[PDB]
């Protein structure tokens, strides 16, 4: 089998992406952030508490002939810019694009924090890490894509992001007009739960190449990229006015600037992120102060190559037996 759905950016900036999913029986389409930083299949739901909800779409397990209480399980997980939800757990039918999986854990929030509320866009997290990170209690649940791989045609998803356009996931197949050139593979560890690899190094604008090991998580559910302070120091040193704010939290810089682009490695290969993928537009409305799209991965205590680095190319998470990933230019 195989699967494939348009992703949207949910603003003018791409500060996340939705992917319509169907759960339920009937079909209840709600639009999901697909999050490969994370593995959690989490919506807002007729349990959630009301004053929390303010537009999402909702999932009612009591309107699906499918659903069934995971009796005793509860969830709670806490995200990287400090979010957080919880609750309790269904299982349901679950379709991404034409592929289905039965019996699929769906986490229903009944509690979500403020970041998730004030946000309409996003009805929940379906989480495309290693099921190892999954926080489903006492039984520890399995992702959509770990549900699903052993059916696809290839035990494999890809993320085609787009730079303030629809893109595309697709489940079980590598679609070879979405790319040019070739797929450079790269080595993955799972020890952490993520898609962790090593790029090779960087260039900033037309400068030559770094030869440096950088080790970080491929992220669709991160809006930016984050890398070390020193590789974030070089790119910012080429923008006349670019500083680093502690008030606004990271690197902003004159929005009449032109931003140079950034290259990354992988293996002997080269993604080019163009300048303007690194623009977050005005701090503040009407200030013509800008946020920067790379940031220091200092704190972090990981590097993260999120959408600024993955809508640059065609990524594919490749779930054999020992996972891989690999990067072509579009
Ligand atoms: C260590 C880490 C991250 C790891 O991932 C991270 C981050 N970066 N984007 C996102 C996230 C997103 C994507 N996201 C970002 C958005 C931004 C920048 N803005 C203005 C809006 C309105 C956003 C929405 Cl609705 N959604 N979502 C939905 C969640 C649950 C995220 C959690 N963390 N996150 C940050 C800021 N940090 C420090
Ligand atoms: C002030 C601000 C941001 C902070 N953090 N992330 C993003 Cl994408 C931001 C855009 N404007």
């Amino acid at each position: 089998s195989t699967g494939s759905a348009t992703t949207t950016p949910i603003d003018s900036l791409d500060d996340a992406y939705i992917t319509p999913v169907q759960i339920g029986t009937p079909a209840q389409t709600l639009n999901l952030d697909f999050d490969t930083g994370s593995s959690d299949l989490w919506v807002f739901s007729s349990e959630t508490t009301a004053s929390e909800v303010d537009g999402q779409t909702i999932y009612t397990p009591s309107k699906s002939t499918t659903a069934k209480l995971l009796s005793g399980a509860t969830w709670s997980i806490s995200y990287g810019d400090g979010s957080s939800s919880s609750g309790d757990v269904y299982t349901d039918t679950v379709s991404v694009g034409g592929l289905t999986v039965t019996g699929q854990a769906v986490e229903s929030a009944k509690k979500v924090s403020s970041s998730f509320t004030e946000d309409s866009t996003i009805d929940g997290l379906l989480g495309l890490a290693f099921s190892t990170l999954n926080t489903v209690s006492p039984t520890q649940q399995k992702t959509f894509f770990d549900n699903a791989k052993a059916s696809l045609d290839s035990p494999v998803f890809t993320a085609d992001l787009g730079y303030h356009a629809p893109g595309t996931y697709n489940f079980g197949f590598i679609d070879t007009t979405a790319y040019t050139g070739s797929i450079t593979y790269t080595a993955v560890s799972t020890k952490q739960g993520f898609w962790e690899w090593t790029s090779t190094g960087y260039a900033v604008g037309s400068g030559t190449f770094k030869s440096t090991s950088i080790d970080g998580i491929a992220d669709t559910g991160t809006t930016l990229l984050y890398l070390p302070a020193t590789v974030v120091s070089a790119y910012w040193a080429q923008v006349s006015g670019a500083k680093s704010s502690s008030s606004v939290g990271g690197y902003v810089f004159p929005c009449s600037a032109t931003l140079p682009s950034f290259t990354f490695g992988v293996g002997s290969a080269r993604i080019v992120i163009p300048g303007d993928y690194i623009d977050f537009g005005p701090i503040s409305t009407g200030s013509s102060s800008c946020f920067g799209g790379i940031q220091s991965s200092a704190g972090i205590g990981i590097n993260i190559f999120g959408d600024v680095a993955l809508k640059a190319a065609f990524v594919v998470f490749n779930g054999a037996t020992t996972p891989t990933l690999g990067f072509a230019s579009k």
